[PDB]
């Protein structure tokens, strides 16, 4: 069980080069399988769920290789099932079942949590899929879908804002007979991403990144070349471990209009923040961040995968800052590691009050989230002394070698085996 040992404090300052955003990458490839010819889809980090990914679809038919690309020929895809023991790990095989229906007229994928009743994250990926016109049957340990001939296009109102169910039916959509039009669609960058991938391969796709999209279906897709958009929540992380140590830092491969409202919450906190095309600037001029209020919400308002970040940024800042979660009203376990390392603050219902302190100090902490996880790293970076995070494999599935980014911007840090 692999360990980060930091002696701290050190002030971060440098240059980073953002991955491309493994939460893109992901309804990519599996939108990906609509296409019948070759495909490259360039800047796909190298993260377990890539893996998992490209052995699902290779076990579907699919030919599939990689290095910093990932190329793909879905030409023969052959076999329209994702069984157990390749699902039993990623939630996000789910995405398997819309293009297989739309594609093929039938698909199915395996349900590690059962097919009870009750209100489950796939039943609004169900209810778009229904609303195509597929005949959803859940059986022996399967979601499974079919259509005679192609979906149809339909007006869809999601009841609820969800990622993972635009993906599904925004990707279906493409392939079905007339227009659809989803309402209540997510907005996320990683939605954009997939939309304008899907755009490339010859969908026609509109309002994506607005709540509402347009999808206007075609016979068949093609192929081509895309590149993944940068990771926004690696670049936060960054940009707060900077603002965090009185650093200095310019991250490279970076999308700024990702990040509209983690950069102003930052330039309220202090940070002197340039941008450009394909880069950002953050300067604390040596300064200590000063207090915010922060308020979590569906992008493009601020993020929750930043709200471990922004809490200990709080926690080191000159004043009395809340940071309010509404996403996961409850995603608060790094704060009593914080308060090991020194912090002081108090949970009360779905608010953390932080009342910064000038220094933390090391302690041995641990975190499952790998956002608190590798904020606690970043507390390690700045804190007097030694810390030491158990279990960053969980940060290892979402960041590529943050130790060395991070070292490269003057951090001591190891990666201890086994303790
Ligand atoms: O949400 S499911 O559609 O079943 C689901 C679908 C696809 C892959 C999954 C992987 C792990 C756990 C799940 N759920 C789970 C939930 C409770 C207990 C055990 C497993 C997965």
């Amino acid at each position: 069980m692999d360990k980060f040992r930091v002696q701290g404090p050190t002030r971060l300052q440098g240059e980073v080069t953002i991955s491309g955003a493994k939460n893109a990458a992901l309804p990519i490839l599996f939108a990906a399988l609509l296409a019948e010819e070759p495909v490259e889809i360039q800047n796909v980090p190298k993260l377990k769920d890539i893996d998992t990914t490209m052995k699902l679809l290779t076990q579907l038919g699919t030919k599939v290789e990689r290095x910093g690309s990932v190329w793909i020929d879905a030409s023969n895809v052959n076999n329209f099932s994702a069984p157990y023991d390749l699902v039993k790990t990623m939630r996000a095989s789910i995405w398997a079942l819309g293009p297989l229906v739309a594609r093929f007229g039938q698909g199915q994928v395996s349900l590690p949590g059962g097919c009870a009743i009750g209100a489950r994250p796939v039943d609004l990926h169900i209810f778009g899929l229904e609303k195509l016109g597929a005949e959803i049957k859940l059986e022996e340990g399967y979601v499974k879908a079919s259509v005679n001939g192609r979906l149809k296009g339909a007006h869809i109102v999601m009841d609820k804002v969800s990622v993972g169910a635009t993906v599904t039916i925004m990707s279906a959509a493409t392939l079905a007979e007339g227009t659809t039009i989803i309402e209540n669609a997510a907005r996320e960058p990683e939605i954009v991403d997939t939309a304008n991938f899907l755009v490339a391969l010859g969908a026609k796709i509109s309002g994506q990144g607005t709540d509402r999209i347009t999808i206007e279906g075609v016979e068949r897709l093609g192929g081509g070349v895309y590149r993944v958009l940068p990771d926004r929540i690696e670049t936060g992380t960054f940009l707060v471990a900077a603002a965090i140590s009185g650093g200095k830092i310019v991250c490279r491969n970076a999308q700024p209009d990702t990040l509209d409202a983690v950069l102003a919450k930052l330039r309220e906190a202090g940070a002197d923040i340039e941008t450009g095309e394909d880069w950002i600037s953050l300067d604390m001029h040596g300064k200590r961040p000063k207090a915010v209020t922060v308020r979590t919400a569906p992008h493009p308002a601020f993020p929750t995968d930043m709200q471990a970040q922004f809490t200990l940024l709080n926690l080191v800042a000159e004043g009395t800052g809340v940071i309010t979660e509404t996403i996961f009203e409850n995603r608060f376990m790094h704060v009593p590691e914080l308060i090991r390392m020194g912090a002081h603050a108090e949970i009360e219902s779905n608010t953390v009050i932080c009342h910064g302190v000038e220094k933390l100090s090391g302690a041995q902490v641990m975190a499952t989230d790998l956002r608190a996880s590798a904020s606690l790293v970043l507390a390690g970076c700045i804190a007097e002394g030694t810390t030491v995070v158990d279990r960053i494999y969980h940060i290892d599935r979402g960041y590529e070698r943050i130790e060395d980014k991070l070292r490269a911007l003057g951090a001591n840090i190891e990666r201890v085996k086994g303790e």
